[PDB]
């Protein structure tokens, strides 16, 4: 039910490292990366781009692993 989600606050492009005014939390399904992960993926690089709205899952995410 509720787990929040780390959606993208902004299109993040590929190969750049994420701060965080690109990283919102929501509860949207499917379930992505936790929103408790947010401090973790600060400076972490996406592997592709994210558009706007997206959830952040952990094979986007350049060295991600929970």
């Amino acid at each position: 039910a509720a787990q929040a989600s780390v959606v993208a606050n902004q299109l993040i492009p590929i190969n750049t490292a994420l701060t965080l005014v690109m990283m919102r939390s929501e509860v949207v399904t499917p379930v992505g990366i936790p929103a408790e992960d947010i401090p973790r993926l600060v400076s972490m690089q996406v592997n592709r781009a994210v558009p706007l709205g997206t959830t952040l899952m952990p094979d986007m995410v350049k060295g991600y692993a929970a």
